């Protein structure tokens, strides 16, 4: 509900289907600790990673398994994946929306943050 | 339904709201005449501008009014507005979602073309 | 060199070599007016559009043949061609790059503008 | 020079300046071990962070410090980086461009390889 995950195919013009997501949140010994994934689904988007309750402020890395994607299609990507990392802030809004584009040598990410 | 338009704001990490959209069809005589047009919601979407049966094959540009969204922010804008200029085509899949991402001197746009 | 574009493609990884590129100047009377064309060259660059005495204040719009370019690839791209529109010159002279990334189903572009 | 940077501002429409970028090598362990760093200069450029001889096989990952970049602008941006993770010359030697594109809420990466 807090935060999801949307991911679409600039190749083909379509939503990028069954890409594995991996979430991970930042530990005190700055090591990065599994913390939500899911694979995508048929309209490209992810859901139910967390809850408001598990979803503290803190440092979270997103992690878009884009390399598989492109492999699985049979098209040479450049990426071992897609990356974001941001802080979770309960100053600002609080729904995370994390959108990529890919391509096989590029990807764009943005972040909708909304009420 | 089959034409749906979704405008996001890189710089704020919104959706863009109140963003004027118009949408021309290419004549005979080549130039583009009035097709559709609205505002984008709360959301940043823009849905109902067409339907199946008005909505045959044919050259479509939609204009997203760019330059008046980042002017009423207080921001310098580069561009008159993002354009987006395509053959829709009854082989492909008919249902069209254009997403255009919005920065001042930047915008990415991406047709997802599904049933 | 006050007007240079920049071709890249996001697929192969490489510069777009030998994608057209049009120029116009919007007239009086709000048509567009054929200003300068070319090629983009092996590094996917086009120089030599316009001089500085030539390329007076006024809005500008550089048609970018991505089309074609897919199609001799053998991909059926979503856009009819990419569109920069802008005001040039118009709160002093200024050096502009247009820079696009392409992809069958999106397009990117931004603008860098030097004094 | 195998390796380059390039980092654009999209709010600015500009070269992002003294951006820092740090280069990484996953070692054995997975564990990412430093391998190069600099910061791009007044063309938003980074040249002479490694050399052929030095830079062998291997998965790379290359973090550009966006978050300090959009501070030092006033500016509260999404991200903490970006990083761009690949294998490099797994299927012999490339000379390998990493542009970025920044917004605060947004950045897009591509990668021209060449041969
Ligand atoms: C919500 O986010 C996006 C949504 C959709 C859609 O919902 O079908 C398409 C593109 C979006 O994002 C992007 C637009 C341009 C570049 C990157 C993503
Ligand atoms: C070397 O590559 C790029 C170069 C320039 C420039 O030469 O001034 C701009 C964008 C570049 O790549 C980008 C293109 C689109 C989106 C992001 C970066």
């Amino acid at each position: 509900c807090p935060l999801m995950v949307k991911v679409l195919d600039a190749v083909r013009g379509s939503p990028a289907i069954n890409v594995a997501v991996h979430v991970f949140r930042k530990a005190a010994d700055d090591t990065w600790e599994p913390f939500a994934s899911g694979k995508t689904s048929e309209s490209g988007e992810l859901h139910g990673l967390t809850t408001e309750e598990e979803f503290v402020e803190g440092i979270y890395k997103v992690e878009i398994d884009t390399k598989s994607y492109w492999k699985a299609l049979g098209i040479s990507p450049f990426h071992e994946h897609a990356e974001v990392v941001f802080t979770a802030n309960d100053s600002g809004p609080r729904r995370y929306t994390i959108a990529a584009l890919l391509s096989p040598y590029s990807y764009s990410t943005t972040a909708v943050v909304t009420n």
